[PDB]
């Protein structure tokens, strides 16, 4: 099954969007982890493979996605990376908990109408 950018596009970003009105749980989210700036050399070690919000919003803008299993696949590993690197106790990783919860309602029907 073929899709088109724009039909990915169309269908996937209103999920992203909800994702972003999440707040305060999206707000470490928007950005990429800057380990230079937080002070954490190690986050690299530990995450070979980052991801973020804004990222996701720029693949899916500029057609990186052929499927939209890439897209789901890029937003889990944004919630790995995350669960993966930061303390159960820590903002980041309840937030982290909230925007899957969050993507899991809103991803569902999006998947069923793109079949
Ligand atoms: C309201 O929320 C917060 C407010 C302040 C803080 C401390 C500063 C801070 N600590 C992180 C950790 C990650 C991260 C992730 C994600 N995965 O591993 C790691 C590591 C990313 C950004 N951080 C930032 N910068 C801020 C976040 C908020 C908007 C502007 C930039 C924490 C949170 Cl929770």
């Amino acid at each position: 099954k073929i899709f088109k950018p724009e039909e990915l596009r169309q269908a996937l970003m209103p999920t992203l969007e909800a994702l972003y009105r999440q707040d305060p749980e999206s707000l470490p989210f928007r950005q990429p982890v800057d380990p230079q700036l937080l002070g954490i050399p190690d986050y690299f070690d530990i995450v070979k493979n980052p991801m973020d919000l804004s990222t996701i919003k720029r693949k899916l803008d500029t057609g990186q996605y052929q499927e939209p299993w890439q897209y789901v696949d890029d937003v889990w590993l944004m919630f790995n990376n995350a669960w993966l690197y930061n303390r159960k106790t820590s903002r980041v990783y309840k937030f982290c908990s909230k925007l899957a919860e969050v993507f899991e309602q809103e991803i569902d029907p999006v998947m069923q109408s793109l079949g």
